[PDB]
């Protein structure tokens, strides 16, 4: 007889969206109008490691039957709108 | 028989999203109408390990039926509206 | 026999969103005004280790039914409206 | 028989959207009308190790039927709208 | 028989989108009005990983039917309207 199955896995990884900013708004001597509409939308999503993962099955047996369905359904919508942005001097 | 299965998982891993940031809005001198709308909506999400993982299942039947149905379902709707903004100097 | 199944998990992650923000606003000397509309909605979610994890069926039986159905639903919706903002200098 | 199956797996592996930014506006002493708008939309998704991974199968029969379905759908949807803009000096 | 199945696999991997930028809007001082409407839509969108990968499976079987069915669908529609900017001088 005898059967030998091994698994060895090592995950060092590095997943990211977004890590490292920088935002200004500097330095607005004018006395003008001014107008800022800085990012309306600004979205970030990090999925890792969803469905089916790591599971074992032992089922030794002659004559079994087996019916799996796997589904995974992502969907995302966004929507914007920008309308009467007024900006006047004297 | 003698059947064996082993499974070395090791996992050293890093997930993020926006993880440093440095924002500033500085400086105004000017006697002119300043506006700002700064990131109006700013969302992050991480989700990790989701659905079915790391399960044993030792399970020897000769005419055994096993029916799995597994649906992940993930929706995100976002709506922005930015009508009307006014700006006005002297 | 001497079926055997070994399963050595060891974890050490890091999954955050948001997690280290200098956020700033600074030196107003204009004497115009000044209109500041600072991120209406943030919003930061983690989900992690959902569902079915680490589960241990010993479970022999020669003529044996199993019907199993699991459904991950996961649904958001965010709406935001900036209709009327005014800013007036002399 | 003596059957030996052996998976050694290893990742390092850096996955990143829109990692190190710096975004800056500046220096406005102008007088005249000014008005920006700066990215409306700006999404990020990273999405990793999803569906079926890692998974251990011992099964051994003389006569079994296995059947399968596994669907991924992933659906994005964006719409933006930027209508009316005025910008007025004297 | 003495059948061996050997699978050493070692990832180093650099997966990335737009992940070093420096952005700068600077220097306004001209006193006639000036708009600008930055990058109106922008994203960004990393998948790896999906679908099936690194499954064993051990099943000997003299008579053995199998059906599998595997789909990825991955659909991304993209919609940006402008309508109307004004920008006036004297």
């Amino acid at each position: 007889g005898k059967v030998q199955i091994i698994n060895k896995k090592l995950d060092l990884s590095n997943v990211q969206s977004k890590c490292g900013s920088k935002d200004n708004i500097k330095h607005v001597p004018g006395g003008g109008s001014v107008q800022i509409v800085y990012k309306p939308v600004d979205l970030s999503k990090v999925t890792s490691k969803c469905g089916s993962l790591g599971n074992i099955h032992h089922k030794p047996g002659g004559g079994q039957v087996e019916v799996k369905s796997e589904k995974l359904d992502f969907k995302d919508r966004v929507q914007s709108k920008i309308g009467s942005l007024d900006n006047i001097t004297h």
